[PDB]
């Protein structure tokens, strides 16, 4: 079926990404699926779902789904927001038990659903390529989104990880992350790795794989009315339904993945898993360690020759073409783990205080500079900057450039103690930037501190990098990052720590860093999400 069909109704709006670029985006997502399934795809399938049995999950009430809004989620357009949500106001309330009211009494009546262009800021690159874009955002009412939050939200948090296991990507912190694709490439007698990466995933997914998603939660032990919603929500929104724009005008319809329901990251995993394992089975790959994150992942092998790895990527290809998953890159075989890009990110190695050699994630730090400066000269809600500094904050870059730069503003406008809203991969959290010495030593370990002898390719990239981008050298930060230490320190408490542990490479003459003292419980910093609210 058709991925999409539209009316010619433009996508109105409410470098960056606008309403301009939809047009191109529309022709790229729109596409018909041919899903041809085998007995490799039914036998993982079985598989799944016999693990999925195991699990209880827990419907909850409209409150406790209210708590779990994002604060800045899109309003309602039966008048009320995020705040009331949260707040449990009346009408938000009684709203949202309406919704649930006819969840439960009709089963087949298309939901409405917002269709939208996101605005996005990527990089200036005029030379391998030019501009990308905007992505499409396809999201119900906020009424609809507290609802999913009751019938799904334990089974989203709880369901993955029981099926998936170690292959379920979202359990991890960026610490074990490397430590499960570091453990998984040595347990390899002749590794081989690569990342596959399905074009317009969302496009992709069928009704069918969204009725096989469902089959899998109906596994679960649900209470009834969770039972009801999630077959009426199936039916009526998730398999597909009209899409509106923001003048209210009917746009078209969607028959494939929407972006912005609750169970987008948890089906896409799910459905990613699915084909990918049961195509290592068609390629006959031996040996495979896989790791998911929503249309991201990444398999590890046993190499069984040079030309062999060629073939059995082919057929893993094939495979995955007639699951309706066609590659966006063609995926190539890996023989250095460094060389494989997963989750936008690569393995890189330095050395700690003690010289050991230690593993870490890293990524080319163009966007994520760009986003930081563009959140520096604009007012925006979400700091992606913060979230960089905690899931980066082993790498060069943004130990060197964005701590530096950040600590510096932090100090001038004397809001160290300001708690800030941060995402990550759709979880949300509200942290004091006081607090990020201990974060980062949960999330990374105390070698994060004492990283040095970094690889000359990654130097050259940052290096590269802030001459691109017209960001002053290494040296330059250096220097700014030893005034803010001394401004720090000079401080004691929570900023004292700061000034030791996060910039003790500034120093020539450096401190003895030990584990931190207020170090650990991460779902403290929790506030709404887990892959799903607006
Ligand atoms: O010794 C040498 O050989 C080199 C010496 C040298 C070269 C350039 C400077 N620049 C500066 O002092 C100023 N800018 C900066 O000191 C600056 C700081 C952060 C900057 C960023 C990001 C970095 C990550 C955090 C957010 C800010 C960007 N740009 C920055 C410029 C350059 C810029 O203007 N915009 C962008 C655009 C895209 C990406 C990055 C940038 C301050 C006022 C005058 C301009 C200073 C010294
Ligand atoms: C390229 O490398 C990668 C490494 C890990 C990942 C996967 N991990 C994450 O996306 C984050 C956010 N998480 C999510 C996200 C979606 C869903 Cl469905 N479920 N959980 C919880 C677990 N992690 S986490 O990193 O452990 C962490 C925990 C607490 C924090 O709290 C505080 F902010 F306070 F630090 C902050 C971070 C993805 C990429």
């Amino acid at each position: 079926s058709m991925s999409y069909t539209w009316t010619g109704a433009l996508i109105t709006p409410c470098y960056a990404t606008t309403s301009r670029s939809a047009s191109l985006r529309q022709k790229k997502v729109t596409f018909d699926r041919l899903q041809v399934l085998d007995d490799h795809y039914r036998d993982v399938l079985k598989e799944m779902k016999a693990k999925a049995s195991t699990v209880k999950a827990k419907l909850l009430s409209v409150e406790e789904a209210c708590k779990l809004t994002p604060p800045h989620s899109a309003r309602s357009k039966f008048g009320y927001g995020a705040k009331d949500v949260r707040n449990l106001s009346s009408k938000a309330v009684n709203h949202i038990r309406s919704v649930w009211k006819d969840l439960l009494e009709d089963t087949e009546t298309p939901i409405d659903t917002t269709i939208m262009a996101k605005n996005e800021v990527f990089c200036v690159q005029p030379e391998k390529g030019g501009r990308k874009p905007a992505r499409l955002i396809v999201f119900p009412d906020l009424g609809v989104r507290v609802c999913e939050k009751m019938a799904l939200y334990d089974v989203v948090s709880t369901l993955p990880q029981a099926v998936m296991g170690s292959s379920y990507g979202f359990q991890y912190s960026p610490g074990q992350r490397v430590e499960f694709l570091v453990n998984a490439w040595k347990a390899k007698k002749c590794p081989m790795g690569f990342a596959y990466d399905t074009r317009c995933f969302d496009s992709t997914v069928t009704e069918n794989d969204i009725r096989v998603e469902e089959s899998i939660y109906q596994c679960c032990d649900l209470a009834p009315e969770a039972r009801q919603a999630i077959r009426s929500l199936t039916e009526r929104l998730y398999i597909g339904g009209p899409l509106t724009n923001s003048k209210g005008q009917n746009c078209g319809y969607r028959r494939c993945r929407a972006s912005g329901v609750l169970t987008t990251s948890c089906g896409n995993t799910l459905t990613c898993y699915l084909k990918a394992a049961a195509a290592c089975r068609a390629a006959k790959l031996q040996d495979c360690t896989m790791l998911v994150c929503g249309d991201d992942l990444v398999v590890i092998c046993e190499s069984a020759g040079t030309q062999e790895d060629e073939a059995s990527l082919r057929a893993f290809t094939e495979a995955m073409t007639r699951y309706s998953a066609p590659p966006g890159d063609p995926p190539k075989p890996e023989y250095d783990l460094e060389l494989i890009t997963s989750c936008s990110s690569n393995v890189s190695v330095a050395h700690d205080a003690s010289g050991k050699r230690v593993y870490y994630l890293t990524r080319d730090p163009t966007t994520p500079l760009a986003r930081a400066a563009w959140e520096t000269a604009r007012h925006t809600p979400v700091n992606s900057w913060l979230g960089n500094i905690i899931m980066y904050a082993p790498t060069l870059w943004a130990r060197m450039i964005l701590m530096t730069h950040f600590f510096s503003i932090l100090l001038a406008q004397e809001q160290l103690e300001k708690a800030l809203d941060c995402q990550i991969y759709g979880a949300c959290y509200s942290i004091e930037p006081l607090d990020l010495p201990q974060i980062i030593q949960r999330l990374h370990g105390l070698s994060a501190f004492s990283l040095h002898s970094y690889s000359p390719g990654e130097i050259n990239r940052v290096a590269s990098c802030l001459r691109k981008l017209g960001v002053p050298p290494l040296r330059v930060w250096r220097h700014r990052a030893r005034s803010v230490r001394a401004r720090l320190l000079s401080q004691g408490g929570r900023a004292a720590t700061c000034g030791k542990y996060l910039f003790n490479w500034a120093v020539r003459t450096k401190l003895k860093l030990t584990p931190i003292p207020a170090a650990l419980d991460l779902s403290s910093w929790f506030v709404a999400g887990y892959s799903g609210g607006d």
